[PDB]
């Protein structure tokens, strides 16, 4: 074994529905950092906390209306079964459309914990004072309403699984230049000839120009919080000018 | 059936995982729209688009580099396969991180079609030149790194079949006001009285004033593109002031 002991990520899920998460512990990147050790990841499902004989997990707003929420005793139950599980440590987060907007700065922070639980939200979400007495943080993959936090959970067990040691053992953060491959000529559409030229020196420069211009383009938001290389700022600055 | 014949929507879905795509087609609200015949998910392969022996999906970049590529060719006639599937008028749509970022105001204008195509990227994505003869538009959910467009591809999935007719038969696009659920005190913190007063036109003004409150406060760009009601107005400027 090249890599240490104590470096492998655990992450906790409360889902309703734990099947989803094959998705991620069986296929693809994460599924590999399951395989090897490297990522484990271990779901309660709130319908096992339950004490009636209809598994109830959701109570009725106070206040009336269609809006059903998650049953607090259920939730509340299996979120302090998964932290007796995780020991000291753990950090709670719930995927939840209030919360923090995601981004790269913000998966990297996530991803310096050893230990994560992750609650997914059913229904129109959890009790208020779950949060105040159960979560640490709030975080939000993006503004559109989805029906679960399940989806949430698992994209960003994805992101931080990058960071695991062990797998695929900020100038990457910006966008990709565009990429080409064979054939070197498509419906009638070539590769760009610095591409297969063979200079590598021309083509690093090339790779590095177009990124930053589409970075410019598409994501400027991006650039804001990076001060650039000599390098960068020099080819973003003909990028600039040659569009136009 | 209540619901018209011709208001199912149909998804084709472009992935080297299939599989995972059954966290949506078998599980909560997506599932039983499925399982009702009001969503049609189908997924093709490009390993399954091969013609090496041992069915090769990825590719070198031109100019060289770690950075594998999928594969054209495979990629491109699984394309053109679910494009035969789909008859005239289906959308393509590329899962990228260098597309339009995803809003609600985005998956409503996708809902409008009764049939999309998601292409998932893996390894660092897709030729240029597919994107230009292949891709009607590309979408991105956030600004993170992730290893696959396919959790991408089921969170869109999961956000435009809320607009399928038959699934559940912009002021709701705000955040939710803070909910509250049984029991009455949980560790002590208690439900706000106006929920438990039964007093209804008092608790409709309160919801409205908490969601306006807390999207001002954790979402303000959301507010930048409505005009407000004059209720709505008078709420959130008392939520103001009060907030001082
Ligand atoms: C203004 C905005 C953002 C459009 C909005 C406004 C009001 C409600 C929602 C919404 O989607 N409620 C449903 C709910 N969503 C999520 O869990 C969720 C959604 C999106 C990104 C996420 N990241 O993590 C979790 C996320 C799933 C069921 C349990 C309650 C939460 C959205
Ligand atoms: C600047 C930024 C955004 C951090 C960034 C910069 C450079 C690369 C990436 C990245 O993630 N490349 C990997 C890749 N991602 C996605 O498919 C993807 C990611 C995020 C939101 C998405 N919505 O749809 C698809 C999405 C999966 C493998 C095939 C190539 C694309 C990200």
């Amino acid at each position: 074994g090249l890599v240490p002991r104590g470096s492998h990520m655990w992450i906790g899920v409360i889902s309703l529905f734990p099947e989803m998460f094959k998705a991620i512990t069986e296929f693809g990147v994460t599924g590999r950092a399951v395989k090897h050790n490297l990522l484990k990841v271990e779901c309660w499902n709130p319908r096992d906390f339950t004490f009636d004989k209809h598994k109830t997990v959701d109570d009725r707003p106070y206040g009336g209306g269609p809006g059903m929420l998650m049953m607090v005793q259920p939730l509340r139950d299996a979120i302090h079964t998964a932290k007796a599980a995780a020991g000291e440590g753990a950090k709670v987060i719930y995927l939840s459309p209030q919360g923090r907007k995601l981004d790269q700065g913000g998966v990297t922070e996530l991803a310096q914990n050893q230990k994560l639980i992750l609650v997914c939200g059913r229904y129109e979400g959890i009790d208020e004072r779950l949060i105040q007495t159960e979560i640490d943080e709030e975080w939000s993959i993006g503004d559109y309403v989805l029906t679960g936090g399940e989806l949430p959970a698992m994209t960003l067990i994805d992101a931080v699984a990058r960071f695991i040691p062990g797998v695929l053992g900020f100038a990457d953060g910006l966008l990709d230049c565009p990429h080409y491959t064979r054939p070197e000529v498509l419906e009638g559409l070539t590769v760009p000839p610095v591409l297969m030229s063979g200079h590598h020196e021309e083509i690093r420069k090339w790779r590095l120009k177009q990124s930053l211009q589409r970075t410019w383009l598409r994501r400027p938001e991006l650039l804001e919080g990076l001060a650039l290389t000599d390098e960068q700022r020099k080819l973003l600055k003909e990028a600039q000018a040659e569009h136009n």
